[PDB]
């Protein structure tokens, strides 16, 4: 699998859940990334397809207030912007 190596904000925000690495394959960095969503429950209670991120550091990473996680477009183009091949 393609490895990325997260800039340091990316990185930082992996490891706050767990995990240990400094490069990784896109899966793993949406697998972290989504438990950094769940365990700081930046998703609406009411609509969870949305998530509320602009008083979170995640906020910085997307630079939007708030996203869809059907947004793959944004999202991974947010995750571009914050890594190296």
């Amino acid at each position: 699998e393609t490895l990325v190596r997260p800039k340091p904000l990316l990185l930082k925000l992996l490891k706050s859940v767990g995990a240990q690495k400094d490069t990784y394959t896109m899966k793993e960095v949406l697998f972290y990334l989504g438990q950094y969503i769940m365990t700081k429950r930046l998703y609406d209670e009411k609509q969870q397809h949305i998530v509320y991120c602009s008083n979170d550091l995640l906020g910085d990473l997307f630079g939007v207030p708030s996203f869809s996680v059907k947004e793959h477009r944004k999202i991974y183009t947010m995750i571009y912007r914050n890594l190296v091949v």
